[PDB]
């Protein structure tokens, strides 16, 4: 027992980050076969990340403008193309460490893991979830621009998120690793806001059930409720309205825990309405929702990776 | 900005860990250099762990009965012998990838990354403090014996904890890398109880100063108390006492913030006696006391490893 916000085991990931410095830029990149994936805001100055226009700017780079660092070892750049908001730099080395892998974009509500980077060397790793307003909750300072996000299926990476920028109210946006933003964000310093979030409510639902299969259960219910009364009771919340869908995601858990989806939903519903009345659940004074249905299933049961 | 848990990246330790297997018991162990550490309760059947005697238990063992596996290769065992609560198993290759290491016993109140483990294959990665009674809040499973907790400190990995064991309440005990037990704790499947926790106090403040660094600020005030009298408020909620090592070890951050450490007691007072009305700290309802100086200083600076 026990539940834990857990990420992935990292190696695979760390054999992949480098350091790229072009002018006074210096920031991670991700070096999968031949090609150094970063992000293009590198080939900017101060007073260029301002107001750029990305073709403009790096018509006029070369390769050898582009130092890559695999540890202490230098990378020769043979060639540089921008694909939407990343650079592909390919070198003329081939990464013997790269991991089977894709490239995948994923939908809020989604978890990953980060390993945050400086300098091309990894600093440590966290669980993070998309917000539904295309956010990341993260832990980021200068210069872990290139650090990814990424999930692991067997033996295989699954990169999700490159970390580009910072927003006003402390939350982190950046691409997918073709290069395309999540959210409505553009790599440029000027204003830009979040878009209201909601709170994922398949996710705390899925927390529950971990929050059952772990002992805690002082907040079921024999009570129940349709799934229509219940959606009244989230749009009042600013919680996600919850789909068949979503029912149909949970079942398994339903099924371990002999409780069905609806009457987690009747003490997610009175949870809403009164608090906890100071109790905890898994250790939390909240209701948590950076847990998928997934994440419970892995951590409850113990799935591995080679 | 930002403030996650976040644990080192798992790379140098998940090329350590093998498959121990013994009769019908199967278990993890760490490789390093030519010898395989392990939890010395494999040896045992299920009758046999219910009042084992261990050296009566290991002289009828011989080599051939511990099958290590390295991922899909199988390492020889040439000896075997028992140093305390672990077994140390001489295999006939070295780890090649045997990172730097040392054997650390850690303090209650220090934290650790815990790479979690079945059949020798890493599985997660997450942070956990020891606490003051010796009990870690972990994630484990069936077959996670033998997960080791460690730090990182440039290259070199701090061992410090082995599982052993899951007790009543949920929580977890386990053994330094010495195969000494942290607690008043036998690996004996018998009732055992943890002793009573305390909140750890100077990791609080800590967490209170991260917050700080991160603009939550509506928590601090204009009052300020003696050390003497913040105590008398540290026993009644089961706080630990603070020294002024702990005031001491706090400067840096008191420093960066411009909040006099007693100035932050007066402020956990407050917050001890009222409550948080409603309102979240670095994304809790509740008083964190997992993150250490040392990890607030790390994330909010951003050292890395390598
Ligand atoms: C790259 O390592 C860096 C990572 C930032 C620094 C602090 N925390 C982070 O996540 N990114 C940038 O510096 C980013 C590039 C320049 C300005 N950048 C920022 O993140 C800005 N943020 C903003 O100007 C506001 C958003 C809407 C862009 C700050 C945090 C440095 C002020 C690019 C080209 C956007
Ligand atoms: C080894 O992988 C396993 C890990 C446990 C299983 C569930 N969660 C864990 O952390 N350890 C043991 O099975 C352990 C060995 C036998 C009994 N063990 C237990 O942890 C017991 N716990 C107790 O009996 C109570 C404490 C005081 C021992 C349970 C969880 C399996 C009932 C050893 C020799 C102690």
């Amino acid at each position: 027992s026990g539940f834990r916000k857990m990420a992935f085991p990292s190696g695979k990931v760390e054999g992949c980050m480098v350091q790229v410095t072009c002018g006074t830029t210096t920031l991670n990149g991700l070096w999968l076969d031949d090609v150094v994936y970063c992000p293009r805001h590198v080939i900017c100055t101060s007073e260029d990340m301002l107001n750029p226009n990305y073709e403009d700017l790096l018509i006029r780079k070369s390769n050898h403008n582009f130092l890559v660092q695999a540890g202490n070892v230098q990378l020769r750049v043979i060639g540089h193309s921008m694909q939407n908001c990343v650079l592909k730099l390919k070198v003329d080395t081939a990464n013997p460490k790269t991991p089977k892998y894709k490239f995948v974009r994923i939908q809020p509500g989604q978890t990953f893991s980060v390993l945050a980077c400086y300098n091309g060397s990894p600093s440590g790793v966290y669980q993070c979830a998309m917000r539904p307003n295309f956010t990341i909750k993260g832990s980021f300072l200068n210069g872990s621009c290139g650090s990814v996000g990424f999930n692991i299926d067997y033996d295989c990476v699954s990169f999700c998120y490159m970390h580009h920028m910072e927003l006003p109210t402390g939350v982190h946006a950046g691409t997918d690793l073709a290069g395309n933003f999540y959210g409505p964000f553009v790599d440029r310093q000027t204003a830009q806001a979040a878009g209201t979030d909601t709170t994922i409510t398949v996710n705390v639902l899925a927390w529950l059930y971990a929050a059952v299969i772990n002992g805690d259960r002082w907040f079921l219910n024999r009570f129940t409720t349709t799934l229509n009364d219940f959606n009244l009771v989230a749009m009042k919340y600013n919680y996600e309205p919850l789909t068949q869908d979503h029912v149909d995601i949970l079942g398994p858990l339903s099924a371990q825990t002999g409780i069905a989806v609806l009457d987690m939903c009747a003490s997610l519903k009175e949870l809403l309405q009164n608090g906890m009345n100071g109790r905890t659940i898994l250790g939390s004074a909240l209701l948590e929702d950076e847990f998928t249905p997934f994440d419970v299933v892995r951590q409850c049961s113990g799935v591995t990776f080679q």
